[PDB]
């Protein structure tokens, strides 16, 4: 293991993507799977503001964030000079450029975008994370596909690392930030500035230079005076007023943003007849997952949450969204119950008849499933738990994906897994699992 580095053994660097946020962002490629990722490279000696143990602890919390509108981080690796934070690669660019292209958005299109921002920030705040610098430049489009998910990026590292003059940041900061305070309410203000911009195409606190912009922000004074505001609904203006309330104690919370009537009016996404092949696929797979042993169940969640790409989960992602009726990015018990009933209704099948055919009602079925699906016991089914349980068990098992999952466990690199490193089947009887027996082990879970 002497001539093998953690990052360098696993990943090849392809090209530079960006510079600035504590370090450079590169595209990299997994040498086994050929899957592409973004990696942020942070210099240890220049940038560290805390011991490595603190940094690894806080980055681990960031890795556990599991929400469809928050940057997915897979790992943090290190060599003698750097930290390498490896994450999902998004290819649709900054929301900022979508503002430039479109100039401004209909209420419908604005609601769909800002709803995702609200859902993401809500989840962040529930996990005691404040963004601090929320703006369209730190929100990325997942891909170039129409109405793809947005992804909040570039937060969470500010206590750990020290940074090295970017245009337009002044537009988004809450007045209390000028007094040296960043709290959860400052994220709500920034989001409201974004929404003001989506609907009108112009910042609420505007000027030709940073001096004049900050003067207006300080007063908290804005108006809906521009001509374009006369054809925007009172409901949208009500939300904005609630978000750009001067005193943070009177300003609404992110959850209140997410729950606002104007948001709910433009989030009617729900299972239709076209979704039935997709729902039936998901239900078959989740039922199999329920029947599988917890060792199988745990091992599949690891594989799905780390080694799958966007194209593969895009289908399950749309279903997830249609089941997520409160738009918070996770599925609760009642959402799964309502989703099952709706699946039956759309299919032409009476749910009262499940008590004789299968032996129990939809509610009893979901209630028995929850403890098996909610593996971290969070009270909800987050995205990766859903994907783990609903994806085709076969697609998860390309040889390349099993190889990588094997290398993650074989921590001493001897060619064979043992105990602690993660029951064993063992055909040759050495008390260890080489790769070929691992491949059977995982292909026995699938059975
Ligand atoms: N995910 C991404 N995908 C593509 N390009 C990205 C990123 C990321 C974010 C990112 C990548 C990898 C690890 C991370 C760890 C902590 C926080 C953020 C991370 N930056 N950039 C480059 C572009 C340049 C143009 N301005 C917008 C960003
Ligand atoms: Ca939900
Ligand atoms: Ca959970
Ligand atoms: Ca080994
Ligand atoms: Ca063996």
């Amino acid at each position: 293991l002497y001539f093998q580095g953690t990052f360098a053994e696993r990943y090849n660097i392809v090209c530079m993507l960006g510079k600035g946020s504590f370090g450079e962002v590169l595209k990299c490629k997994d040498r086994i799977t050929q899957q592409e990722y973004a990696v942020k490279v942070i210099n240890k000696a220049s940038a560290k503001n805390k011991d490595t143990s603190t940094i690894l602890r806080e980055v681990e919390l960031l890795k556990k964030l599991d929400h469809p509108n928050i940057m997915k981080l897979f790992e943090i690796l290190e060599d003698s000079s750097s930290f390498y934070i490896v994450g999902e690669l998004y290819t649709g660019g900054e929301l900022f450029d979508e503002i430039i292209k479109r100039k401004r958005f209909s209420e419908h299109d604005a609601a769909r975008i800002i709803k995702q921002v609200f859902s993401g920030i809500t989840y962040m705040h529930k996990h005691n994370i404040v963004h601090r610098d929320l703006k369209p430049e730190n929100i990325l489009l997942e891909s170039k596909e129409k109405d793809c998910d947005i992804k909040i990026i570039d937060f969470g590292l500010s206590t750990c690392f020290q940074q090295n003059d970017r245009i337009g940041t002044a537009y988004y900061i809450a007045p209390e930030v000028l007094r040296g305070t960043y709290d959860e309410k400052c994220d709500v203000w920034s989001a409201g500035v974004i929404l003001y911009i989506l609907l009108s195409g112009t910042p609420p606190f505007y000027g030709k230079n940073e001096y004049d912009i900050l003067k207006r922000v300080e007063t908290g004074k804005y108006a809906f005076d521009l001509p374009q505001w006369r054809t925007i609904s009172d409901d949208a203006k009500d939300l904005i007023r609630k978000m750009l309330t001067f005193h943070p104690s009177l300003r609404i919370t992110a959850t209140q943003c997410l729950e606002h009537p104007w948001i709910q009016k433009y989030s009617s996404e729900t299972p239709t007849i076209s979704d039935l092949p997709s729902l039936e696929s998901a239900m078959t797979n989740i039922r199999q997952f329920q029947a599988e042993k917890k060792l199988a169940q745990a091992a599949l969640l690891y594989m799905a949450s780390k080694l799958t790409t966007l194209d593969e989960t895009k289908q399950l992602t749309e279903i997830f969204r249609k089941l997520d009726t409160n738009n918070d990015g996770m599925l609760d018990r009642d959402e799964l119950v309502r989703g099952y009933h709706e699946f039956m209704r759309l299919k032409g099948v009476d749910s009262n008849s499940l008590i004789q055919n299968e032996g129990s009602t939809i509610e009893d079925q979901i209630d028995s499933l929850m403890p098996l699906l909610d593996m971290d016991g969070s009270g909800s089914i987050e995205y990766s738990e859903f994907i783990a349980s609903a994806i085709d068990r076969t697609i998860l098992l390309s040889r390349e994906r099993m190889e990588r999952a094997f290398k993650m466990f074989d921590k001493d690199g001897s060619g064979k897994i043992s105990t602690k490193e993660l029951e064993q089947v063992d055909n040759n009887k050495d008390g260890e699992v080489d790769f070929n027996e691992f491949v059977e082990m995982l292909q026995n879970f699938v059975r």
